[PDB]
């Protein structure tokens, strides 16, 4: 139940453009109150969790502009197509775009335009054109936690969309970001020159995930065994599958032990250039690979509908990130599985990576999602249950309370239900 209700022709647009029957309580919290209320906010979203419908719904419903400013070109890119394939008008503005879709941006015939942070900088004046002609329903700044200088995804040209506010006082901005902590955040809302902005997050609906931790020898085929089968002398994971390594290195090391059983894998790291990573991300979309193993940062993501199964190899470096990575399986909606091999010897239990970082506050913020995901490692509760309880305040949806306490839930459960 949704406070207030969307009304009819809402629920149809989401239907026909987006697949969806309904919004999910935090998406029409944003959705709302940009529409009927045109305010800023501050979404802590992940990716997997509902994260695009709040920004690409209401420019749809209301049939004028999105803004979606994102330093991830290729990732802009993808979404261009998956929203043309969804029969919403879309397309990335550059240096480069022909002055036929440049006028049709101008007329109006797409509702979302993604651009770069350099180029809007740059094309202001383009902007308030836009606003006085067609009306621009909101600008999405995603990434928004690169605005800030300790957050270890520092990419300056954000600092330059305080002026976005000055020129466009009357139109929302959604700045997303993927981490919590309120360092970040404050940076993000001054910076930015928001005004009192609503504060939302994503939440933990995710009940096709069954989540499991386990001890890890190190002994990388002795731990993977669990998860290969041998098909006509050939070894194979049951479906598509990231492994998610602390280290680059020891990608390297588990990418390489998997190539020795003829495993069709690649391996996925900021070191690798962009080209070849682009490569990798497209076969495995495509299932040319079955497994990616992947050191995830700086806003590298593996963008892929049907991942059956995640393997964390070694604790996750913090709560956050695990809870991100997570967040990547299963969004066909079908049953998957999120499996952490850990040690205590883990190099991510064992940070002071942490204790060189140099902003005291974000450092205290680390720490306490270190002690979170440590916390979980140990624990013998229903893993859902832990991660919900980090959401405080946050109502726990049906199909959640649901699926808790049963064998698809997590290991604690299925423990549970033996005994
Ligand atoms: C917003 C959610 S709420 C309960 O409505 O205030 C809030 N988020 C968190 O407190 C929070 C806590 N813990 C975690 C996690 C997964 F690390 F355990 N996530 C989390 O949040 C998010 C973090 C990253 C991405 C999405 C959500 C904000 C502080 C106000
Ligand atoms: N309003 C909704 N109703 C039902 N399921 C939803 C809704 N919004 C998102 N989802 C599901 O949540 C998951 C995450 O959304 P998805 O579109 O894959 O990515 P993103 O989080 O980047 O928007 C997917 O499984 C998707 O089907
Ligand atoms: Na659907
Ligand atoms: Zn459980």
């Amino acid at each position: 139940f949704l406070w207030p209700a969307p009304n009819e022709e809402q629920v149809t647009c989401l239907k026909m453009y987006f697949g969806h029957s309904s919004f999910k309580p935090v998406q029409w919290k944003v959705i709302h109150s940009v529409l009927e209320e045109r305010r800023d906010n501050v979404a802590v979203m992940a990716t997997g969790y509902g994260k695009s419908l709040c920004f690409q719904y209401p420019p749809v419903y209301v049939g004028k502009i999105g803004l979606v400013i994102s330093p991830l070109i290729s990732l802009m890119e993808d979404q261009v197509l998956q929203l043309k394939m969804s029969n919403i008008p879309a397309c990335f503005l550059g240096s480069a775009q022909s002055e036929n879709v440049l006028t049709d941006i101008k007329l109006g015939k797409y509702r979302i335009v993604y651009v770069t942070p350099e180029y809007c900088s740059g094309n202001m004046g383009l902007l308030q054109q836009l606003e006085a002609d067609i009306g621009i329903t909101l600008i999405a700044v995603d990434e928004a936690h690169c605005i800030s200088e300790w957050g270890h995804d520092f990419r300056d040209s954000f600092r330059k969309l305080g002026s976005l506010k000055t020129a466009l006082p009357m139109v929302p901005i959604v700045a997303l970001t993927a981490t919590a902590s309120s360092s970040i955040r404050e940076d993000i809302v001054r910076c930015l020159n928001l005004r009192n902005p609503q504060i939302t997050c994503t939440g933990f609906d995710r009940p096709n995930l069954y989540l499991e931790v386990r001890r890890k020898t190190g002994n990388i085929l002795q731990d993977l065994q669990p998860f290969l089968v041998k098909t006509s002398s050939h070894w194979e994971f049951e479906g598509p599958t990231i492994i998610y390594c602390p280290s680059r290195k020891m990608t390297q090391q588990v990418t390489g032990e998997l190539r020795k059983l003829n495993l069709s894998c690649g391996t996925y790291h900021a070191g690798m250039s962009f080209s070849t990573r682009k490569d990798i991300h497209h076969r495995f979309v495509r299932d040319e690979i079955q497994c990616v193993i992947a050191t995830i940062a700086f806003g590298m993501g593996i963008n892929k509908a049907d991942i059956r199964q995640v393997i964390h190899y070694g604790a996750p470096k913090d709560m956050e990130s695990y809870y991100q990575e997570i967040g990547r399986a299963g969004r066909d909606g079908l049953q998957s599985s999120c499996h952490v091999l850990w040690a205590p010897a883990d190099i991510n239990l064992n940070r002071h990576l942490l204790t060189e970082i140099r902003n005291e506050k974000f450092r205290l913020y680390k720490l306490k999602m270190m002690a979170k995901m440590e916390k979980y490692l140990h624990s013998s509760r229903c893993r859902r249950q832990i991660i919900l309880s980090h959401f405080e305040d946050k109502q726990v949806q049906k199909a959640s309370l649901g699926i808790m306490g049963t064998e698809k839930c997590c290991d604690n459960c299925r423990s549970r239900l033996d005994h």
